[PDB]
C-alpha cells in the first residue's frame, strides 16, 4: 500500500493550524472537524495518509476557457491528490468528474446579518438597495445564484453580479468581516454551516435569519474510479449511524461556543 | 431498452392509490411524491417504467437465519426489481449489496405526540414509564434503536424491546391511530417526513416534539453494479439543483395542508 494523500482547505472550524504548529510536523499542524474525520476515515479504512493544503486555495470549478479544473476538485481530477476530505459541496457538475461518498453534514445556504439589520429574509434583501449583499466569489454558492431560475434569487443574482463596489469575497473571513465592519450595510450569503459556527464567535455580533435557500451535502471526493471510494463511502455511513459525525459537530461548533 | 421496474411501497404521501384508480390502470392508479419523482427520474435518464408495489410491503431487511433480503431490497437483490424509488433510508447494511443515489430527502427519527401529551423529548420518554412508546416493527427506525450505544436511546430500546403489550406496530398508519387512540398514553417514534405530513392532516391532533434524533436521508436504489445507477444519480442531483425536489416536497406536504 502506498499513503494516501489527502487534499483539504483552509476554512474554520473545518481545518485550521494549531497555534504551536510551528513546533509540530506532518498532519498534527492542523486540527478541525475535518481533520478529526480525516483520522476516523483512514482508521476504518484502513490506510496511513497525509494532510496537504489545496495549492491554490480553492474548492473546485472548471474554467470554461481552458476547461482546466481547479481547487481540491482539480487536485483530485489531475492526480495531484488522492481524497478530498473536506466541506466540499457536493454537486451535479463535480460527481460528473470525481466520485463522492454519501454526505457527512447537511447544509443550506443562509444569510448572515450584523445584529439589528433589519432583514428577515432573501426576499427582503432583493426588495431593498440600501444594505449590500453577496457571497463568496467562487463555489457553490455563487453558483446557485447564477443558475436559479427562482424569482426572488434571479433577482438577487441580476443585482450582485453587477453591484459597484464588488459584494464578492474571496473567503469567508473577509466575508464575515465585511458583516462585522459594514454597521450593517452588508449582509453575507454563506453555507449555513460556517454561519452556525460564526453565530457562536466573538464578538458575537452576527446572526443567521431566515430559513435556508436550498439543501445540499458535503461529501468526501475520490477520482473517479478509484479504488478507495468504496471503503470511504462505507466508512462515512458507518460513522453517521454510529454518532461520531453528530459528536464531532458538537465539539467544533458548540461544545466551546464563546457566546453564551 | 427494457421497461424498467420500479419497486415502491404504498405509505403517505410517498405513494398511494387514487380515489379512482379503479377506473385507471398502469402507473396511472397511483400518486404521491414518490410517484412524481420517478416521473421526473425516468424523463432525465430516458426510460420508460411500470410502477410496482412491494410484494411483502417491507422495506428491507436481511434474516439472520437464512440470509435472505425482504421489501424492497430483497425485489433489488434477487432481480425481481430494476429500481427503487421509495422513502428507503440509506444504510451502511444495505450500501453492502444494492446501491444508492445522493439523497433525494433528508429526515431524522422524531417523536410524535397525541396533543397535550407531557413529552419534549427522547430524555422524557426514557425517564417515565406512565407513556408508552414504540417504533415501526422493522425498518430503520427500528434497528437505530436496536443499535445505539447512545446511554438515552439504550435506555429506550432496553424498555421497548420487553415492553407488553407490543409497542411496535406494522405500519405508520396503525402508529399514527395508536397515537390518536392511546388518549396521551403512547407516544410514537417515527421518521420526521413522516411525522411533518401527519401533523398537517385532519384531526389535527398530533404534533412533532423535540429535535430529530439523528440525521440521514432517503435515496433511489439500484442492483449494485446496474447500468443505471450512474445517471440515476445525476438525476437525483440536477432536479435538487433545480429546485423541483423542494417543489415536490411542498406539493405533498404543505400546500395542501389541513391544519390551517
Ligand atoms: N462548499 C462550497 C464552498 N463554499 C463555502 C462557503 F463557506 C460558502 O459560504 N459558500 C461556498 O460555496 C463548495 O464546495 O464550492
Ligand atoms: N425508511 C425506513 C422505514 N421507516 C419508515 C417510517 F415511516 C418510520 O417511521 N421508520 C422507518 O424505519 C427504511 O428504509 O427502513
Amino acid at each position: 500500500n502506498k499513503t494516501v494523500v489527502v487534499t483539504t482547505i483552509l476554512e474554520s472550524p473545518y481545518v485550521m493550524m494549531k497555534k504551536n504548529h510551528e513546533m509540530l510536523e506532518g498532519n498534527e499542524r492542523y486540527e478541525g472537524y475535518c481533520v478529526d474525520l480525516a483520522a476516523e476515515i483512514a482508521k476504518h479504512c484502513g490506510f496511513k495518509y497525509k494532510l496537504t493544503i489545496v495549492g491554490d486555495g480553492k474548492y473546485g470549478a472548471r474554467d470554461a476557457d481552458t476547461k482546466i479544473w481547479n481547487g481540491m476538485v482539480g487536485e483530485l481530477v489531475y492526480g495531484k491528490a488522492d481524497i478530498a476530505i473536506a466541506p466540499l459541496t457536493i454537486t451535479l457538475v463535480r460527481e460528473e468528474v470525481i466520485d463522492f461518498s454519501k454526505p457527512f453534514m447537511s447544509l443550506g445556504i443562509s444569510i448572515m446579518i450584523k445584529k439589528g439589520t433589519p432583514i428577515e429574509s432573501a426576499e427582503d434583501l432583493s426588495k431593498q438597495t440600501e444594505i449590500a449583499y453577496g457571497t463568496l466569489d467562487s463555489g457553490s454558492t455563487k453558483e446557485f445564484f447564477r443558475r436559479s431560475k427562482i424569482a426572488v434569487f434571479d433577482k438577487m443574482w441580476t443585482y450582485m453580479r453587477s453591484a459597484e463596489p464588488s459584494v464578492f469575497v474571496r473567503t469567508t473571513a473577509e466575508g464575515v468581516a465585511r458583516v462585522r465592519k459594514s454597521k450593517g450595510k452588508y449582509a453575507y450569503l454563506l453555507e449555513s454551516t460556517m454561519n452556525e459556527y460564526i453565530e457562536q464567535r466573538k464578538p458575537c455580533d452576527t446572526m443567521k435569519v431566515g430559513g435556508n435557500l436550498d439543501s445540499k451535502g458535503y461529501g468526501i471526493a475520490t477520482p473517479k474510479g478509484s479504488s478507495l471510494g468504496n471503503a470511504v463511502n462505507l466508512a462515512v455511513l458507518k460513522l453517521n449511524e454510529q454518532g461520531l459525525l453528530d459528536k464531532l459537530k458538537n465539539k467544533w461548533w458548540y461544545d466551546k461556543g464563546e457566546c453564551g
